[PDB]
């Protein structure tokens, strides 16, 4: 689902101007000033925001289009490593996901990940592992982010200050209210809260079990991860092959562009992105990432602030 957010341009460079301008200085005072901030968005956007975060969409995902966003010339170079400096000067699209996220709920930070960050960005580097969000030249395989982890986030945020030279990375999508059909009762019943061995990403190394379909029958949520869930029974590993047939037939592509946050439901699809070609040189793709937890599915025990992170427990 798509919003033209182009007519709201000097009203987000507005709200964005309300915040600290060294957000990692202070993370929590710089994504409480977001929510208070996120109250000021213009009425149509905050709208949908609200609908997108309380029903979710038929394709999963919310695609914000035309946000402001620095002219190329004045980013900084892409970066060639992480973590970020503590003292980076706020981007207009890290403020546009402090605004965004906080009206979705609460930014979350994974100890054993990208250094126990909250803002990731995401840059190719040469000898990318090949689960990595660092690579480009390989295809990055459909995967629901953290599906093992107890403490996974409802939505995964990608906002873009660069995309590739070329236009060629594709951030695909599918979404389960669109596969769900093309399954039959069968593999759908066999699904359906039913526990699968699934192994979890790099960062956490040093085993889950994690529902392929979940919750209401009718409408479920999915957890899948095309390298890291590994069904063993043959009904099991068939029921995932269809369903990964389905979700490869119900694929859908966004470009990231500058300017564009996409909002992924990550309750409710999987997603990847196809192959790029780096140039090293100073100007490579560049997107900034954010998890976002809310009241759903229990990401949350109580006290929880946008900020805070969370120490890995797998799904059992
Ligand atoms: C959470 C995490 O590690 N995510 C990875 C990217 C996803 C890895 N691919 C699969 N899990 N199949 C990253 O490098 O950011
Ligand atoms: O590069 C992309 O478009 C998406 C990468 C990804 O899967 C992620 O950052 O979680
Ligand atoms: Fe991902």
């Amino acid at each position: 689902t798509s919003v033209d957010c182009t007519a709201y341009g000097p009203e987000l460079r507005a709200l964005a101007a309300r915040l600290p301008r060294t957000p990692r200085a202070d993370l929590y005072a710089f994504l409480d000033a977001a929510h208070t901030a996120a109250a000021s968005l213009p009425g149509a956007l905050a709208t949908a925001l609200d609908t997108f975060n309380a029903e979710g969409s038929e394709d999963g995902h919310l695609l914000l289009r035309g946000l402001p966003v620095e002219a190329d010339a004045d980013l900084p170079t892409t970066p060639s490593s992480t973590p970020a400096p503590e003292d980076r000067s706020l981007l207009t699209m890290e403020a546009m996901l402090g605004l965004v996220g906080r009206r979705l709920g609460l930014h979350t930070g994974y100890r054993e990940l990208r250094s126990g960050t909250v803002y990731h960005d995401v840059y190719p580097s040469p000898g990318a592992h090949h689960l990595s969000s660092e690579t480009s030249e390989t295809l990055l395989e459909f995967h629901t982010e953290m599906a093992y982890h107890r403490l996974q986030p409802n939505y995964v945020m990608l906002a873009c200050s660069r995309a590739d030279h070329e236009r060629t990375a594709a951030t695909l999508v599918a979404s389960v209210r669109k596969a769900l059909p093309l399954l039959d009762e069968r593999t759908r019943a066999r699904l359906l809260d039913r526990r699968m061995p699934c192994c979890v990403d790099v960062a956490f190394r040093g085993i889950a079990q994690v529902k392929p379909l979940y919750g209401d029958a009718d409408d479920p949520f999915l957890g899948y991860d095309r390298e890291l869930l590994a069904p063993e029974d043959p009904a099991d590993k068939e029921a995932v092959a269809a369903l990964s047939k389905a979700l490869d037939e119900v694929t859908e592509a966004v470009y990231l562009e500058p300017g564009d946050l996409l909002i992924v439901d990550n309750f409710r699809t999987t997603h990847a992105r196809t192959p790029f070609s780096p140039r090293w040189d100073g100007k490579d793709r560049w997107l900034h990432r954010v998890y976002i937890r809310t009241d759903r599915n229990g990401q949350l025990s109580g006290g929880e602030r946008a900020g805070d992170v969370v120490a890995f427990t797998p799904r059992g």
